[PDB]
């Protein structure tokens, strides 16, 4: 499957793509403002994620640091990124269909649109100014808006036992972005697409 990753932000981002125990394609790349990077994701990829990283430094070997979304200091991510990270999430070729969503469960750093480039389903978007409107206690000093699990480490926020409700913090994310997951047990906003669809992830789609 192809994923065209487009940075419409006025700032550079370092895109990342992983399924948690492996890179997808090269795993990461710098995208200056306006740049597009197209990756190939293997069919059947389950639990893949794409995110932006901000304020990164990498040496000539691809090792360094980012202020949001850092994946063990690598340019080319093999692992998931450090919150806060707005997440484009997908599982492909699952009994004939693809499933996509955006999640704020690991916080929000950069606005995003995640849409198919082929027919048969809608896209999803979380493009509101979550960082600017972020509740004081969730603001990340390194940049972004943390989720409450990251900040407080409670069973209720982290849904540790599979029982939790919405919270004042989850409701903030949900109000700003109704079409993204705001907590683990949120009413799903997953979109079913034809199996083997292709996609575009656009950072700062309206920004
Ligand atoms: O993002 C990480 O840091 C990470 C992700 C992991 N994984 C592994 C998967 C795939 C299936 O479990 N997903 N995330 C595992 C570990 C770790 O053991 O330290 N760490
Ligand atoms: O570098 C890692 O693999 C890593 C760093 C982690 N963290 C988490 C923090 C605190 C705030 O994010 N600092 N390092 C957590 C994990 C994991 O759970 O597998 N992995
Ligand atoms: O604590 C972690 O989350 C962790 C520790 C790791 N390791 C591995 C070693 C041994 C030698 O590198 N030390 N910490 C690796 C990972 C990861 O890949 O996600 N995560
Ligand atoms: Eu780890």
């Amino acid at each position: 499957a192809t994923f065209e990753i487009v940075n419409r932000c006025s700032y550079t981002v370092w895109a990342a793509a992983s399924k948690g125990d492996a890179a997808l394609d090269a795993g990461g790349r710098q995208l200056n403002s306006g740049e597009s990077w197209t990756i190939n994701v293997e069919p059947g990829t389950n639990g893949g994620k794409i995110w932006a990283r901000t304020d990164c430094y990498f040496d000539d070997s691809g090792s360094g640091i980012c202020k949001t979304g850092d994946c063990g200091g690598l340019l080319r991510c093999k692992r998931f990124g450090r919150p806060p990270t707005t997440l484009a999430e997908f599982s492909l070729n699952q009994y004939g269909k693809d499933y996509i969503d955006i999640s704020n469960i690991k916080g929000f750093n950069v606005p995003m649109n995640f849409s198919p480039t082929t027919r048969g389903c809608r896209g999803v978007r979380c493009a509101a100014d979550i960082v600017g409107q972020c509740p004081a206690k969730l603001k990340a000093p390194g940049g972004g808006c943390n989720d409450a699990c990251t900040v407080f480490q409670t069973s209720e926020y982290c849904c540790t036992t599979g029982k939790c409700g919405p919270t004042e913090y989850s409701r903030f994310f949900k109000r700003l972005c109704p079409d993204a997951f705001s907590y683990v047990l949120d009413k799903p906003t997953t979109v079913t697409c034809p199996g083997s669809s292709n996609y575009r992830v656009t950072f700062c789609p309206t920004a």
